[PDB]
Formats: C-alpha cells, sequence, structure tokens
C-alpha cells in the first residue's frame, strides 16, 4: 500500500502546514498539523473544554461506530514552543491520503494550552517521530507510520514542504519525479526518539563552505531554522542592519535589506535555502523590523532543522530496521 496527501501552509508565512486527515467511521476529516519531532496523534474533540475550542473541527467519537475507548489511558504532552494538551484516547480507523490504518490512537484533548485555542486553522497533530516518545500512559502507543509500515510498500514516508505553496508527504513510496538529481542518505541516532542527524557544515550565501558536524533533528513541526550560535551570527553578520533583539525574542532585520542563502551539507551534497525563505516579515503589523528564519538554539538544548530547511528539499524518512534520512534538492 501507499498513501499520498497534499499539505497546506495555514497562512502566508509558512508558520505550519496542515494535512487532511480522515478518523472514524463515517469518515471525519480533520486538519492536522504532520510532525516529525512528535509522536502522538491527538485531536480537538467534542471533549475538549467548551471554551478552549475556537473555530477548530472537532472529533466526536460518539458518532464513529469503529471508535473504541483504550480504557484507562491518558496522554500529555508539552511542546518546544511552552504550548500543551492532554486528554483520553480511543482507538479508531484513520486514513491519510487514502492510506488507512485500523485500530490507531487518536488522543483525544480535553484541555488544550492558548496557542492551540487561538489558532484556528489546526485541528490537531500527527506525530510522525519514533514512538518511544509517545506520552499515552500506561501503555504507550505506536505513531501513524509505526502502524502502516509493515504494509507499505516500502517502510518510508517523504516530506515534500512547499515555500509559500502547497506541498505533499507520500507514504510507502518515493516520487522520483518531485526531486532533482540524486537523494542523499545520512545516518540516524534514534537515542533520543527523534530522526536526529549530523549535517557537515554550512556556508553563507557565496561565502566558502564551512565544514564542521552540526547534530540537528529533521522537524516539520517546527517553523524555523535552528542552529549553534556560532552558525547563527555568521549568517546574520552578513545582513546589513541586522540585530539580535531580546526583547522580540531573536534576530531581526530591516526588509529593505537582501537575504543571502544558507547552504546545509548533507555528506557531501548541498542542501541550499534561499534568503526568500529566512524572512518572516514585520514583527508586528507596521513594523519595518523584519524577524529571522534563522535563530539560535542555544538553550534549547538541540539544533533543530526546522520547516525553514526541509522546505527547500525532498526528504526521505526511511524507517527500515536501521532508519536512516534523505535528502535530495527540488
Ligand atoms: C527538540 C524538541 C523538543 C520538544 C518538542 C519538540 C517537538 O515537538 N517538535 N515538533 C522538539
Amino acid at each position: 500500500s501507499t498513501g499520498s496527501a497534499t499539505t497546506t501552509p495555514i497562512d502566508s508565512l509558512d508558520d505550519a502546514y496542515i494535512t487532511p486527515v480522515q478518523i472514524g467511521t463515517p469518515a471525519q476529516t480533520l486538519n492536522l498539523d504532520f510532525d516529525t519531532g512528535s509522536s502522538d496523534l491527538w485531536v480537538f474533540s467534542s471533549e475538549t473544554t467548551a471554551s478552549e475550542v475556537d473555530g477548530q473541527t472537532i472529533y466526536t467519537p460518539s458518532k464513529s461506530t469503529t471508535a473504541k475507548l483504550l480504557s484507562g489511558a491518558t496522554w500529555s504532552i508539552s511542546y518546544g514552543d511552552g504550548s500543551s494538551s492532554s486528554g483520553d484516547v480511543y482507538t479508531d480507523t484513520v486514513s491519510v491520503g487514502g492510506l488507512t490504518v485500523t485500530g490507531q490512537a487518536v488522543e483525544s484533548a480535553k484541555k488544550v494550552s492558548s496557542s492551540f485555542t487561538e489558532d484556528s486553522t489546526i485541528d490537531g497533530l500527527l506525530g510522525l517521530a519514533f514512538s518511544t516518545l509517545n506520552t499515552v500512559s500506561p501503555t504507550q502507543q505506536k505513531t501513524f507510520f509505526d502502524n502502516a509500515k509493515a504494509s507499505l510498500d516500502s517502510p518510508v514516508f517523504t516530506a515534500d514542504l512547499g515555500y509559500h505553496a502547497p506541498g505533499t508527504y507520500n507514504f510507502g513510496f518515493i516520487d522520483t519525479t518531485a526531486y532533482t538529481g540524486s537523494i542523499t542518505y545520512t545516518a540516524v541516532s534514534t537515542k533520543q526518539g527523534f530522526w536526529e542527524w549530523t549535517s557537515t557544515g554550512y556556508a553563507v550565501g557565496s561565502g566558502t563552505f564551512k565544514s564542521t558536524s552540526i547534530d540537528g533533528i529533521a522537524d516539520t513541526g517546527t517553523t524555523l531554522l535552528y542552529l549553534p550560535a556560532t552558525v547563527v551570527s555568521a549568517y546574520w553578520a552578513q545582513v546589513s542592519g541586522a540585530k539580535s533583539s531580546s526583547s522580540v525574542g531573536g534576530y531581526v532585520f530591516p526588509c529593505s535589506a537582501t537575504l543571502p542563502s544558507f547552504t546545509f551539507g548533507v555528506g557531501s551534497a548541498r542542501i541550499v535555502i534561499p534568503g526568500d525563505y529566512i524572512d518572516f516579515g514585520p514583527i508586528s503589523t507596521g513594523s519595518s523590523s523584519c524577524f529571522g528564519g534563522i535563530q539560535s538554539s542555544a538553550g534549547i538544548g538541540i539544533n533543530i532543522f526546522g520547516d525553514v530547511a526541509l522546505k527547500a528539499a525532498f526528504v526521505v524518512f526511511n524507517g527500515a530496521t536501521t532508519p536512516t534520512l534523505g535528502f535530495a534538492s527540488k
């Protein structure tokens, strides 16, 4: 089997991407945020505290003939941006792009934090990191990909995120028409539950390539590119007027400035992030100060290849017995 679904930015800045997901019988279609940095599939639901729901589409398990309470199960998750959600669990049929899993753990939110309430476009998350990060207790549950894996033609999924445009998640196959050149594969550590790998270095604009190991995660659920402070300083030093602002919480620049590209290494291969990808617009409406898409990972504890980086590439998440990551230009 295979599946193929279109993923769509939620706003004009590509702050996140939503993918339609069919849950239950008859199908309830929810728009979920596919997140290779977490491992819970959770949704706004009929059980979510009423005051915390504002425009989201909800899953109602009582209306699904295939929904079964996972008795005694609870879940509770906190994300890197300080947001959080929690609730109980049902198993139900879940389909993505024609690929169907039965008995998928669907985590029903009883509580979500303010940032989820305030974003009407995201109806929940679909985690695609390793199942060892799943928060369901007392019995940890498997991700959609983990459950689908044995049935897939090939044990892989791919992320092809668009720049200010729709893209694609495929399951079970590699679309050889979706990238240029070759796919370069690189080693993955699963020890922290993430798609964790080591970049071979970077360059800024037309600058020479600095060979240096940068350990980080491929994380579709994170908007920006977070790298060591040395690397980020070297990037913004090439942008006239750029400054790190403690009041804003990162690097900002005048948008009258032209942004250089940023290149990262994948083995001997190179992925080039165009300068325009690194522009996240005015810090507040009407402001001439724009927020940077490359920020310091200092204090996060880990480097994060988020959407800014991944949308410059065709990315293979290879879930073979020994997992690997593949990157191609496109
Ligand atoms: C590195 C890290 C730490 C905490 C949460 C996340 C996550 O959920 N990413 N989408 C990632």
